[PDB]
Parts: structure tokens; C-alpha cells; sequence
DNA sequence: CGGCAGTACTG
DNA sequence: CAGTACT
DNA sequence: GCCG
């Protein structure tokens, strides 16, 4: 990163807008920050600032203040509420609206939340694991978690395919959580496995708490056995084999990679989701789907790239 | 002016 | 529905 | 916040 002196300051503002609910302004900052990290050389001129996609007049102005004075005065006017709003929205299940409500109600610490706040089932689990969920795990531990799910799944049906996606598949040395995708090549026998799989994972205490228990998605909490283990976030998605490539692409990410690819698809009259790549998608002027279109055959991830006119990228070069 | 990705789940 | 979450 |  040629421009840490700039991005470190912008990241503070980005996070401030995010926790206060100003999601589109925060998005613009996040995109400018990534663009700046991608640039080869230091940004040295306002003219060079606007040069970059994602950098407008306002962002170029802030870059020029930083280079000339080494500071951004805007940082000095960030609301005193922001560190508390960040503290609260780092509880799993609490976002900007819940954080702002707790702040308005006078809560300033997790002790206040613990002792006085009305918590959802999800949020009580988030609070109970507050520290652990802010920690990453070594890639090796993610391997052990993936293998634990796979062995439980294959005990029911040897034919089930299980793959750890997210940052693991993108090759990262550490992982925030584990993202396991499950399917069956026979196109049918992925159905109804959750009850048995999850109960199997419960029985010797690997699965410690459930956050979401849907027909397709599980989100919860696990812990490997033995001393020195922390609780880890675990997500499981079960999909029919017909959707495997698009589900794999979705679940491998990154989030910004997916958003960029989906935006591209929309420009080409197509729609990309974890279910399918569709074409002849009829939308309105608001960019919203009014006609479904046709699902395009995507047996592999490479087929999705090809149909979008893009060269294939291995998971490691999707880490946007 | 207005989209900024597209979807699942909760209560 | 609004909110929060996932990549 | 940026961009078409
Ligand atoms: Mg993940
Ligand atoms: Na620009
Ligand atoms: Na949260
Ligand atoms: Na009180
Ligand atoms: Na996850």
C-alpha cells in the first residue's frame, strides 16, 4: 500500500459513517480506500487523485489536506458516540439501529448491555462470545473444523461433498469464521440432512449454540475439544447440485468481489446470485427485477466467468 | 437524479 | 415489514 | 462518499 498515510485516516471516517448508519457514504469511502491501496505509487497531486476510479472531488480534497498538513480536520469532529456504537455493533445480531437505540437509552458499556438491555436470543449468544468472535483462527484450525463437519456429513451419506469456502478457500493464513458448503452429485440426497447433521454435531459438544437454523443455511458456534480452544463461528449451506457452481462462487467471495461481479452481470442484462446466473433478466429503471429471465447452465465456476465475458480467477485472486 | 448485489432468516 | 446477516 |  503506497498510501497508508491516507487510507489509515480515511478508514477512521469510513467506520464512523458505517456505525452511524450512513451506509452509502461508508460504501464510497470503502471503495476509495481500496482504490488507493491498489494504486502503484503514492498519490501526490489532486490531478492524480481524480485520476483514480473511486476518487471524486471530495475525496481528492481530503487527500490534498492530508499530504499538505499530515492530518484531516474532519477526524476531530467525529461524534463521541462512535466508539460506543462500534462496541455495541460488534455484538453479533446487533447492528447500527440497535446500537443507536441502546446509546439513546443511555447504555455506554457492555456491562450496561449485560445488566439492563433486552437482548434477542442471537444477541445474547453474541455477547457471551464477544471476544472470541472478534478473533481470527489459524488456517489449520479452520481445516479441523471443515473436517469435523465433513466426517459428520459423510457418516450419513458417503456421497456428500463438503467444501470450506470464504477466506479459507481464498488461501488466507487466518480465518474469521468457517464457511462450509454441502451438496450431493445425485441432485437429491442433500435434502433433509440438517436435522441429523446438526444433531450429530451436537452430541459430543462440538456445536455449542445456534444463531440461524434455516432450510438451507445454518449459522452457529462451535468449539474443538481439548484445552486452549476458543469458540468459533461456523456457517453451513446445503444446496442442490444444480446450484453448486454459483453457490461455491458466492460462498468463496470475497464480498466485494461478489458485488463487483453481480454489478457487472446487471450491466450485461444478466443477474448473478448464489442460485444461478440468469440472462434476459427484465428489470425496471430502478434496477429492480420485474421479469425473471432464463437460468444459464453453469456446471463450473469457470462457466460463470466465461458467460460474463471475464477471464477465470482462482479463489486467491478474488480476495478483494 | 438516483443506484450503489442479491439473497436468507428472524420476530 | 425492518433489521441483521452472509459472501 | 462515487459515478453513469
Ligand atoms: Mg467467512
Ligand atoms: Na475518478
Ligand atoms: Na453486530
Ligand atoms: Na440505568
Ligand atoms: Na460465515
Amino acid at each position: 500500500n503506497h498510501n497508508l498515510h491516507i487510507t489509515e485516516k480515511l478508514e477512521v471516517l469510513a467506520k464512523a459513517y458505517s456505525v452511524q448508519g450512513d451506509k452509502w457514504r461508508a460504501l464510497g469511502y470503502a471503495k476509495a480506500i481500496n482504490a488507493l491501496k491498489s494504486f502503484h505509487k503514492p498519490v501526490t497531486s489532486y490531478q492524480e487523485a481524480c485520476s483514480i476510479p473511486g476518487i471524486g472531488k471530495r475525496m481528492a480534497e481530503k487527500i490534498i489536506e492530508i499530504l499538505e498538513s499530515g492530518h484531516l480536520r474532519k477526524l476531530d469532529h467525529i461524534s463521541e458516540s462512535v466508539p460506543v456504537l462500534e462496541l455495541f455493533s460488534n455484538i453479533w445480531g446487533a447492528g447500527t439501529k440497535t446500537a443507536q437505540m441502546w446509546y439513546q437509552q443511555g447504555f455506554r458499556s457492555l456491562e450496561d448491555i449485560r445488566s439492563q438491555a433486552s437482548l434477542t436470543t442471537q444477541q445474547a449468544i453474541g455477547l457471551k462470545h464477544y471476544s472470541d468472535f472478534l478473533e481470527r483462527m489459524p488456517r489449520e484450525e479452520a481445516t479441523e473444523i471443515e473436517q469435523t463437519v465433513q466426517k459428520a456429513a459423510q457418516a450419513f451419506n458417503s456421497g456428500l461433498l463438503c467444501v470450506a469456502c470464504g477466506s479459507y478457500r481464498r488461501g488466507k493464513a487466518t480465518c474469521g469464521d468457517v464457511d462450509v458448503l454441502i451438496t450431493h452429485p445425485d441432485g437429491r440426497s442433500h435434502r433433509g440432512i440438517f436435522s441429523r447433521l446438526l444433531d450429530s454435531l451436537r452430541q459430543e459438544g462440538f456445536l455449542t449454540d445456534d444463531l440461524v437454523k434455516g432450510e438451507t443455511k445454518y449459522l452457529g458456534v462451535c468449539r474443538l475439544p481439548g484445552p486452549g480452544r476458543r469458540h468459533r463461528r461456523l456457517d453451513i449451506i446445503v444446496v442442490p447440485y444444480s446450484e453448486f457452481a454459483c453457490a461455491l462462487l458466492y460462498f468463496t467471495g470475497s464480498a466485494h468481489f461478489n458485488r463487483s461481479m453481480r454489478a457487472l452481470a446487471k450491466t450485461k442484462g444478466m443477474s448473478l446470485s448464489e442460485h444461478a446466473l440468469s440472462t434476459a433478466v427484465v428489470r425496471n429503471t430502478h434496477g429492480a427485477k420485474v421479469g425473471p429471465g432464463r437460468v444459464l447452465p453453469t456446471p463450473t465456476e469457470k462457466d460463470v466467468f466465461r458467460l460474463l465475458g471475464l477471464p477465470y480467477r482462482e479463489p486467491a485472486e478474488r480476495d478483494w
